[PDB]
């Protein structure tokens, strides 16, 4: 149907809005500390700590097989990474602080992505 094409065209342009977005958060951890998922060889206990990892390279893998519905699953997705880091890092570490300040600045590029996805609809 054409019905099907035209909310295949919205996906497909939400896409394109979450690429800009992802780009722009990935920007924000120059020091690549969240770009690849942690690795359960250098971390063997890791999945005993954390149940649900989340990285740039596997929500990069998602976004482009049109995987992500709306702005709150990839927001999800996202704090998956920050809220994971902080629990298991300490306080004085810097991957901590790393994820610290990925939330502090990613926070302002999605209150204009929400913006966005509401407008453009």
């Amino acid at each position: 149907s054409m019905e099907q094409v035209a909310m295949e065209l919205r996906l497909t342009e939400l896409t394109r809005l979450l690429r800009s977005v992802l780009d722009q958060l990935q920007d924000k951890d120059p020091a690549r500390i969240f770009a690849q998922p942690v690795s359960l060889k250098e971390v063997p206990d890791y999945l005993d700590h954390i149940k649900h990892p989340m990285d740039f390279a596997t929500m990069r893998k998602r976004l482009e097989a049109q995987g992500y519905k709306n702005l709150h699953e990839f927001e999800e997705d996202f704090d998956l990474i920050i809220d994971n880091c902080m629990k298991y890092n300490a306080r004085d570490t810097v991957f901590y602080r790393a994820a610290v300040r990925l939330r502090d600045q990613g926070g302002v590029v999605l209150r204009q992505a929400r913006r966005e996805v509401d407008s453009i609809g």
